């Protein structure tokens, strides 16, 4: 589909059998979701945004469906203000910017 | 053009007669550039992202050229780690997300 940007590019994602709303963010290198429970072991990671850095938990090879498109990749979990689908997963679903 | 997301979507912008590198950021509501001098009056504003909020100066009716495309809109100036072209200007150049 083609998504305009007059409003936030929010889409529904499915992870851990649950539906959540997330933002398609080309400005995010990685994907970070609000505090939640994921399986497996996690590794520590620091991600910096416009206001500074936050510590997040890194989970690898996580199944996540974005707008019906299945992706399997690294998902970060931490005190993010909103669920963010970053470039690591945007590339998996073949998302591009056009103008 | 069509921009893939394997790497950060950085483009050259022209503003205030200066050429700068900026990120096409669909996750950013507004456009914020690193400290610089702009004409006209400004209003203080607080913007929040990952890590928290930063104080920026809000300038309105600013003309910017993004990849040859002229756009007009509000531009925020402050301690942002990277120049960000947000939705307020991305819409003006007809930028969309496609997959
Ligand atoms: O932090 C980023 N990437 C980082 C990231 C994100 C997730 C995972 C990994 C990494 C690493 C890096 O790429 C991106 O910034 C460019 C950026 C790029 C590289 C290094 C940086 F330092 C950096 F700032 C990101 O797209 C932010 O722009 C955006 O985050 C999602 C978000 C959305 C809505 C409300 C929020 F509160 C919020 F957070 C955000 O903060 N949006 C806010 C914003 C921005 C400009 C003007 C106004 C407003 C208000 C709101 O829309």
């Amino acid at each position: 589909p083609q998504i305009t940007l007059w409003q936030r590019p929010l889409v529904t994602i499915k992870i851990g059998g649950q539906l959540k709303e997330a933002l398609l963010d080309t400005g995010a290198d990685d994907t970070v979701l609000e505090e939640m429970s994921l399986p497996g072991r996690w590794k520590p990671k620091m991600i910096g945004g416009i206001g500074g850095f936050i510590k997040v938990r890194q989970y690898d090879q996580i199944l996540i469906e974005i707008c019906g498109h299945k992706a399997i990749g690294t998902v970060l979990v931490g005190p993010t203000p909103v669920n963010i689908i970053g470039r690591n997963l945007l590339t998996q679903i073949g998302c591009t910017l056009n103008f």
